[PDB]
């Protein structure tokens, strides 16, 4: 039925977005934690 | 005092990342439950 | 259907606990790892 | 440096347990969820 | 030093591959578990 | 017997997915420990 295959297509999309999401959010954590490491690096040519 | 502040921002970031992936996970789980719960209803209707 | 809804009540309940156990852990490993880095700082402060 | 290596011994040890606790959980939620689906099958078999 | 920034670039790459990895592997789980759901769907126009 | 077999393959898949993300995680953690452990050594050398 177009229906079950409708809902599975919503389900499939719900999961798609949910990886884009979790991948943006993790790409973010790493930027944040990258930034801070790379700053600290600078506070070491200066130690 | 500086080091201690980098490790503040690094703990802020992680927490913020922890808070964020726990939103994504609760939103996909909503969605999927909707679709499930719509299955169940279009089902008493088979 | 009471019974289909009971069960999904169960499915959902597991998923909480499951995801709720997954924070607990994550929080433990960032604690263990927090103290470590934090001791690396003290011992470094006596470089 | 014994002490730097001690600590990393610790860091690594946490990471095991952490990641080792994360399987335990994952295994619990697929168990709970296993039984559920599996009961949905029985109750369906009396459709 | 080119060195610390060397190693961070390895570190950055180690993590990059480690997302490609974990994303292939999950894209796989879903295909596998997609396939099986969509098969079962077919065994229902036939129930 | 069929249903029971789909739920066999579905449990096979998950396990295989569980086994696989636990390789990726142990390989990135190797790598990163190498880089860390190379830091530590190029460090007694500051
Ligand atoms: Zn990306
Ligand atoms: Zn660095
Ligand atoms: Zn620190
Ligand atoms: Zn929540
Ligand atoms: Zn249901
Ligand atoms: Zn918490
Ligand atoms: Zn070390
Ligand atoms: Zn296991
Ligand atoms: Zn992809
Ligand atoms: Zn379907
Ligand atoms: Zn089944
Ligand atoms: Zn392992």
């Amino acid at each position: 039925s177009l229906l079950e295959k409708g809902l599975d297509g919503a389900k499939k999309a719900v999961g798609g977005l949910g990886k884009l999401g979790k991948d943006a959010v993790e790409d973010l954590e790493s930027v944040g934690k990258g930034a801070v490491h790379d700053v600290k690096d600078v506070l070491d040519s200066v130690l």
